[PDB]
């Protein structure tokens, strides 16, 4: 139902991108004034289009809402390549004493492409088939969330032992539910059955909800400021609802099967 | 030129002889009552052998046209001994074989490596190999999986009572698991992530590893010839993957001497 | 009850050999005629024994099982000799190619021994003092339960990582368990102390309770084909009501303590 | 030698300080303006401080000497204080958006007031005899070193994980000998033998010339930028030059107990 | 009213720690060689010395006058001072190897003196008036007690039976958990007063308390096996309970400071 | 090659008297340490058994290889009822702390029961002597590893149980030494059922192969520890000689692995 879901992604994806410049700036050295202001423009950019998609509805007339898409897909492949001239720049050395890991930059890249590439299949009628959107959006998904355990666990003060440990142990869960994935993937359309999808989301889901849990908890820790880190709590909200997005995800492609 | 021949050549030689093994394993792997899938498994053993001693009849003088249309042919064959591969898996994968022997890791893994050939010779043939930084990524993100699952299938073969090699075996999967990963995060990092001293370091890196793993195969496979260990992993299957290995190593001695 | 008894056990062991059998001929190769024909011909005998073991009832004359006892205990004599003989030529490498494990070769014949010795003491009447029976057969049991976690580790799909680990852990805890009985042992008659045995006993439960759940799990899943592996459905079963089978004795012994 | 040893430990811990306060102000935000500007006068201080040092000699007047090390001791005293200042701020969560691990900066107050110490021992003719002195600063030493293989290990980019996991490693062999190095500390005076201790200098000893290495590849990697991190090439050299004088100090206590 | 929470906090301090530093006496009996005379004679005179200060604490009541429990206050931390000078003692000799064959750890000697340090210096707060705040009373204490559990946890282990491979593996778990709150506990020490905020400490309390339940429960169990004789070891029951106590202790601190600090 | 797996009746009865019956004299005042102070039956026994054992071990130093093949079958025999009763003391000390009728005392029963079994050793080894039966040289070699690699196991855990806990860094050294032997010895365990089929020469060959890297380095980590007892600079409850005591048993475990390596 293109309208619904057009307005779905766009509503928490545009909040993502806008979140990510506001993080990508904290990092930049404070001379990087041009960068500075680019993510800040970009800040605002999807600011505007989140409250645009907030203000219409399912009662939106499609065509409307179809040059919505084009023009957020175009927003989209701006601050991905925005992203991408960070990450070379840091990769160069260009930036010492900037604080923007190499990985988070690729990382948030890789969301803005998520979000371009769905604008499209949207506009074109291009929504995958249940077999294929298992497999895909969790091998997506199941990176992100292996990323997400290492941020948490390199953004903590080394002095919280317990938790940098619990989210190793959580960067390890996903690194192999990840490869698993993989797998599943390279095996395809063999390994698309009834049987062993639905094992591979069984498996995926009692992760994931672990793992929301517990970037739920921290979240509320950081805001009450209880635990020691250099953990944004934006940031730490930012990666609960990505993880909370994706548990939805699989609990409704398992309803589907 | 004639560099497109020797380069042709050696693919061939080497992946041609590797198609012909895969014949032998899977069709090792299938039960007692599969004469089809066992007869055609026979077939692609024939067919490969026949193209190894082409191949090794051929010659660096050999008219570049006729080994322009042997690729194609030999693409073709590979492209066939792929579409088999695919089948049996699907066949493994829906239960239709209870009793079978062949891990379905094991079929995706050598499918895997009918389509590397696949597309290499396709490369020759249109003059299209990769730049350096590309082929450097390229073909280590595709053999550190290949020895990953390589370490996978020893320690499950080995018998689980040779607990030591088991172990080592482990270990040697736990530490191409990490190097796939380090390889498909700088993968998704390129254009920016292929810098010289990124590269140099990743080979460097790669290298350490690649080299001890492919003396444990040497060590493994030496063993296993003289009944020194105990497994169900056969001589030539252990002689299968540390070619491999070396393979892989020569190619990463290769981009590091090209860069550095 | 010495007919109770005696039917229990054949009815029990002879479907375990008749499987065997089975198993075997599986890593037999299909040039290995010889060893096919009579691997199916220990198929046929075992199942003939299982079929003539299920008519009879607690009813049957006593000397009419004793010597069923003998039969059935010559029979078990020659399928060991049988798994013996593949074990020589496995270790000696004639058969290239093949695809049972020598542990596995090494383990039936175990099994096969286990049940010879038991009949005679059937027939003997030389059966065990309880505090000698519960260190016997966990000491027999724990090692059973210890190669069936390696079996199910090693004839799982290496992509199935999560379920490779879960067994590979069960293969420590019983190795571990082993280590424990084995030490036991070796202090009988001084370690046969009531409370020493039930601690013994105890933890011993926890854990073969643990594992008989999961290859009830992993059965009902490869049935389902949910999970790749080359376990065959038969054989999951076979490890299930060993494992359940030990559990049983288990429990008894505590019982009577 | 009450000269020689000042200007070591000045010309060395000056420099220390003096990196520090660029490192803290690498982590502030950019609005953090006041924060920044008291960081870049430490800086200055310091960099004062420390050509001075370099300046003067064995042969310079005690008498001077002495006045340098009260003036440097007071110095080391106020970048404490602003060390601790900032400490308070990020644990009161006073600073969100700030890339300073308290950890790091409790470490960083933790070297000041050694510094500091050190000054006033200088100066009062009261450094440690040998059996305290080994105790002492390993105790204190191991820990820097345990904080450092953690720093690094956060501050690599995730995907190097190759370098993270030797990094883990390293500070779990530190954790372990700090906890040796706490457990002889209250053991003594004795666990003061010359065999404890000639022990307890050669088990240390040994990973601190591994971590020392591990340090200068490290450093070296990040200079030629061979590896992915958000580890500036002089906090590499940094905590190398830390682990190198621990491991000088061991040296010279062996050689002593010898 | 005042004078009287002086009073109770004095006798439970006194009650449990006196029978602590009199079991002290016998483990280390225990541990000395047969030849060991002298030792083993001191060793019997400070159990015995103990013992009357146990039964005395316990006769003593809430309505005893401050000013006799005062007197008994600097006398029991006198007798603390010269048990923790024995312990020290034994500990050097330990140390210089004039002991071959004896039993007791070193690591052991100098956790006893540590503990009896510890019933020392409460002993003179509670006479001066002068106990920590609850800042720092929350650091302080936890700070001891956590390398005090974790201490137990290797005891434990270093004297279940090496055949008791699964309770050694429980054992040296609960030892590395402890050793890491241990750590975190040192850190949030150094980082003071700054880490002393509300929140933090709050946080820090749940965190430990989580651990000691588990390991006092563990401790309990333990202990309950080998009065029962279910498994093997070198570990007097009496220790077991002992060091149960001392884990009790704990957690009672940290639940009267949770509650303080809500 | 120093007589340990000599097939020459007297010259192999001397080594194997010489060396068992020293270790059985150690194990008599190791024994008595763990006792409690007042046990004095035990402590009493203890001290007479190491008397007897001091007494056999001085006796089989000055017998010779040109002595009376009658005078060293008698004392064999004689020396193998000894073995046989310090076993039963040994299984009634056991029994007592198994029971909890010792409360204090200080001998782990997995030491205890590690000592019979040397015992039971020495005793089963002297029966082959006087009744001409020496295992062949296949059966040598899964035997002799299953019992010892068994004592090198338990060593490290003695090892790591009597270090101070505060020697974090030793203990751990012995508990990774404790891991690889429980490792080795379920390979013999699992190589000894599988016998004879299992006996060929390559299995044997490279079992033996992965046996001694790990018997050479847990023997030179013995001498090392051994060596820091004697100097003070490690902390421990370890007796010196109990230290030397399970670096002389290694030893021995090596030459019985170089020398069957040799005939094999
Ligand atoms: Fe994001
Ligand atoms: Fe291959
Ligand atoms: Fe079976
Ligand atoms: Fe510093
Ligand atoms: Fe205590
Ligand atoms: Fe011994
Ligand atoms: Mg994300
Ligand atoms: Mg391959
Ligand atoms: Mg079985
Ligand atoms: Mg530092
Ligand atoms: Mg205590
Ligand atoms: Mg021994």
């Amino acid at each position: 139902m293109f309208v619904e879901r057009s307005l779905n992604e766009i509503r928490f994806w545009s909040r993502i991108m806008k979140e990510h410049s506001f993080f990508l700036r904290l990092g930049f050295r404070c001379e990087d004034t041009q960068l500075i202001e680019e993510a800040n423009q970009f800040y605002r950019l999807f600011e505007h289009i989140e409250q645009i998609a907030h203000s219409y509805t399912n009662e939106t007339d499609p065509e409307q809402i179809k040059r919505f898409n084009a023009e957020v897909q175009q927003a989209a492949t701006n601050i991905w390549g925005f992203k991408r001239k960070i990450l070379g720049l840091i990769l160069t050395c260009k930036l010492p004493g900037q604080n923007n890991f190499p990985l988070l930059v690729d990382h948030t890249s890789r969301e803005a492409d998520y979000f371009r590439k769905r604008l499209i299949q949207l506009n074109e009628g291009k929504l995958d088939a249940l077999p294929d959107a298992i497999i895909k959006e969790n091998v997506f998904f199941l990176r992100i969330m292996a990323d997400h355990a290492k941020f948490i666990g390199h953004l903590l003060d080394p002095s919280e032992r317990k938790l940098v440990d619990t989210a190793r142990n959580f960067s390890n869960d996903f690194d192999e539910l990840m490869y698993q994935a993989i797998d599943l993937e390279s095996m395809k359309p063999q390994s698309q059955t009834a049987p062993l999808l639905d094992q591979f989301l069984d498996q995926n889901r009692v992760s994931v909800a672990s793992l929301r849990d517990f970037k739920k908890t921290a979240r509320d820790l950081i805001e009450q400021c209880k635990i020691k880190s250099i953990i944004h709590p934006l940031l730490a909200d930012h990666v609960f609802r990505e993880a909370d997005r994706f548990l939805e995800i699989i609990d409704m492609y398992d309803v589907h099967l």
